[PDB]
């Protein structure tokens, strides 16, 4: 629940003030681990885990040789993976300084299953991926609710609204022809398509319908991959499945970086894709926009630039935001004693900021994307005075 | 229990009042020291009754020697540092123009001991104010809230608010940064921070198309505010000024002059070599020549003589409203009546007693404290 | 000895071209480690060779057994100083992981001995550094005339260059500061500060309107930075530094406890300073979109990734203005015949001889002085050209 002064608080005081932040000029909305867990998503536990089981012998190594991880803070709950690539790129780095040839094995191996691991966990489906008509499945409904419900919110006068999730999975551009709508992704052509940054200014207009919305994902993709060239590309989801994730699912060669996102600690030491540069650009570029509402569902607080270049930038109260954070109490409690991971803490900065604009959100499971969409109204035609 | 020219007013009433004068154009400040004081600082009277507690040597000869207060006298606590600082400067003026040697050696005893009671309870955090982090404590809070919503219901073409005190607490930049706010004081610079009036006229401006400001103006002299005695005032950091000039003074009982520019004497112009004071006032009056502008007290006896020179001759101009907040009106009126007050009561009184109701009073114990500007001042509401 | 183009043109008509060039609304300034060699500044060489000198036993078992240089390169001075501090960093934390003391008691007194090397060369006034209005001195007195030339000829509402150099001194930071200029950088505050990176894009205008203002962009760090325990980043006075970290760091032997400071890109690889270096990088090029960017070229090795990364992606610019400063290709052709250069040197001269006419080349020797630089910038008319100030300020000196 809202609790404001020790008194209990009811829902259509927030619903009246998400309708109304909607009908403010600029609105976005954010997407993160939790924009799909019902269509077959796991979390990055779930990854470790699998990755720990498919190969015992990389975890009885960590026990012994090195111990990067303990058994305790695995059963703590709090096992972290983005750091561990990074310590191998490091470890690698400093291998390759060093020349030491009969250790590598283990470590090269130990990347080359990771990423196979964390490319496994987005499917949602399986075999059932590879075929057609998936499109249509009715996992995928929700998605189509919120390609049609703020794409048509735009009276003239107001841009379209923003896009932003940031997960491993496809679920955002197969709603869209299905119903018409084109969240633009922006891939010119039938064989050979290309990426071009520069193609940021799409809109139609009626000349002589007039449906469009804005796509920017703060993951990268599942099928984003260097050719050597310098270049990143999506293209069909079977295509790709045919052509290279069996290689990499079966023949685990030594790893290159076949397809390129950045699933880890530092992003920076991954600083060859400056991709990174222009969604962020968009991401700190617009919380300065006035009179502009944020739906943020799935905020895990847990990555830096997010963290930091949100609290950074809201000192103008013309911007306003809410996050719909599941446990509530549990987390205060937490928090209470001691706190959670480094960024997380940023939350009771919105616990105490002196922005009197915003107000927590939360209730545990029911605040997740299908809610998230459920809750927004519709638009409504010749208003009548009553 | 809110009156105004012959008008009453309730509480709800007293809000709504608040609110509308709030959206005028310009607020004024006045965070008197009974905001730090609570939160663990000392006045003048408690530096007194400290200094008396020291030095335990001269007070018989003095009483004998000079007589500058009797044991009735200080009984009555009618003491007053300001005119003490005064004429112990006289008195060794003169003393040097007679060379009594015994009179020279005690004089500058009495100042070198007078000019640390003041400044030694004035940093409230002890050694740590070497240390960083000291913003995020929690003894400033109120600051920091308050500042933020005096930026708040800030629309455009309204020029940006005034906060008008003097007090020795350290507080409005350990309320700033955590904050992200960005208070103006004239000065400028980390390692060379001294006066500039270039500063006066610097605005937020987006280069492309999250920016505060306030306005800090302080009339006594910062403990970091200081010169070397050679047309040179400066402002230092606080780790450098407790490592540089103010260790000793506060432990080695050593010899001291006017250091680092402060100046709770009374007379304020013998010390004409500070030319902080004028330009400082050259604000203050121009503050309040403004219609359509309030300015808010809290907790403020109006002792000085100067202040209560540019404030009465203020309400000539109609619309220029003024708010005061003080809990002990009751005593002020009665003595004023008595007929044996000084600036302080008399002008209180008279501001109060002015047929007008550009008055607005507020008081009845703690709750004209800091705690109701914190909870009065308004944020904007749109849907409530 | 003047090289435009490829096509020579008459002195009047390259003095007239430099003025209106001085005069461009927006300017972009990367100048390397060699433009700076007149301003006082050491080459990384000698800190090397002071560091190898301070103890001469540590380049032989260093090769022996970790193979982080190249026996030629280190005699040559051709080696990172940053790169082995990082690296030097990332062997203690393996070491650290697998516990290889033998190892991280190897690198501990090198890596306190490089700081005592390098720190102490970059304060540039030793014992004075504790003093304030340092940079009152009249030899750094021009940079701040510069500033002045680049500020007092400039029209309102005009957009803001920015120029980087290599050296990270925070003489900048005295210099503006006895100016009473105020700085944006990321540490607003002063007494308990933190890093706020917002107000980057944002400068200083004047309610009534005077336009005073500039933009902090210290990419490389600088002296004071800080990451204390607490998961941020801070900024000290000069004295706190200079009693409280940088004494041990020039005075005690080996007084190195942890990973704490913030130079030179000590620990990228910890997800907060990567976010206090790269920032600043990124903001710089997410200024860059304008088809007017200009670049300088000095004494780069040619062995960064990040920096050459950016690099590559934007040479394919058709509007992009090249000026190189590099008075050593006399010195350099015989070095480089006899026996061949350096990566940067190969480099830099296969680049040369592209028949592109967007590449300048400024030289002549004695022309290439710092004066001569100070004048070859736009003088403004009214201004009185004589010398009365010393006339004036010798006589109120006497007094007394
Ligand atoms: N060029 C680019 O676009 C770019 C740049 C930098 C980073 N990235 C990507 O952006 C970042 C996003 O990664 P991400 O998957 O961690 O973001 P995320 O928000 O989707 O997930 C963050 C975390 O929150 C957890 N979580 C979800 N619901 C939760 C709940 N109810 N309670 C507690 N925890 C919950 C998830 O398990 C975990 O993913 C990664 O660094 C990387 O994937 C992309
Ligand atoms: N900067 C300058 O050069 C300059 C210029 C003009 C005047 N002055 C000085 O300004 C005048 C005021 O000095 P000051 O502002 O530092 O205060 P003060 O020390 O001179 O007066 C006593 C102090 O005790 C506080 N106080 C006492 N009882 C209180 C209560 N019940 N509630 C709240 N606060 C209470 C008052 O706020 C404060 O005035 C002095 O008379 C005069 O010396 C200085
Ligand atoms: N990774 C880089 O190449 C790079 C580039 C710019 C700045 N920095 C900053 O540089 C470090 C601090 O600045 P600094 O004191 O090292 O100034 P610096 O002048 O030494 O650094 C500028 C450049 O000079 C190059 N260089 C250094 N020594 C060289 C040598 N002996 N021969 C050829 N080239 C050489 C370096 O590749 C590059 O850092 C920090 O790690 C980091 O903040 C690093």
């Amino acid at each position: 629940s809202i609790y404001q002064g020790g008194n209990k608080l009811n829902e259509d005081d927030f619903r009246s003030h998400v309708y109304s932040l909607c009908q403010l000029d600029n609105v976005g909305v954010l997407l993160g681990a939790g924009a799909s867990v019902g269509c077959g998503g796991k979390t990055m536990k779930d990854v470790w885990k699998s990755f720990k089981q498919n190969y015992p012998e990389l975890l009885g190594a960590l026990i012994d040789k090195y111990l990067l991880v303990s058994q305790i803070d695995s059963d703590n709950n709090l096992v972290n993976v983005e750091l561990l690539i990074d310590e191998a790129t490091k470890f690698l780095s400093v291998a390759k300084t060093r020349r030491c040839e009969d250790e590598e094995e283990e470590f090269r191996k130990i990347l080359s299953s990771l990423y196979k691991e964390v490319t496994k966990a987005a499917l949602l489906t399986g075999e059932q991926f590879r075929e057609k008509n998936q499109g249509k499945k009715d996992a995928f409904k929700y998605h189509k609710e919120l390609i049609s419900k703020l794409i048509s919110n735009r009276q003239p006068g107001q841009s379209a609204p923003a896009i932003f999730t940031t997960n491993y999975d496809l679920a955002l551009e197969w709603a869209a022809e299905d119903l018409g709508i084109q969240l633009f992704n922006g891939f010119s052509g039938l064989h050979t398509r290309q990426f071009y940054p520069q193609n940021f200014d799409l809109a139609f207009r009626n000349v002589n319908g007039h449906y469009h919305a804005y796509l920017y994902k703060l993951h990268g993709s599942l099928t984003w991959y260097q050719n050597d060239s310098l270049t990143v590309n999506e293209v069909s989801a079977s295509q790709a499945y045919d052509e290279y994730i069996n290689d990499i699912i079966n023949k685990d060669d030594f790893y290159r970086g076949q397809h390129l996102i950045y699933p880890g600690a530092n992003k920076y030491s991954h600083t060859i894709g400056f991709v990174y540069g222009e969604m962020f650009r968009r991401f700190g570029e617009f919380i300065s926009k006035p009179q502009t509402a944020l739906f943020i569902n799935g905020f895990g607080f847990g990555d830096y630039h997010i963290n930091r270049i949100i609290l950074g930038a809201l000192l103008n109260p013309s911007f306003h935001v809410v996050i719909y954070y599941p446990e509530l109490k549990e987390a205060i409690t937490k928090v209470s004693k001691g706190g959670g991971s480094e960024a997380e803490k940023a939350i009771v900065t919105l616990k105490n900021m002196a922005f009197n604009q915003v107000t927590v959100v939360g209730g545990g499971s029911k605040a997740y994307f299908n809610s998230f969409v459920e809750h927004l109204p519709y638009p409504v035609l010749f208003p009548r005075d009553n």
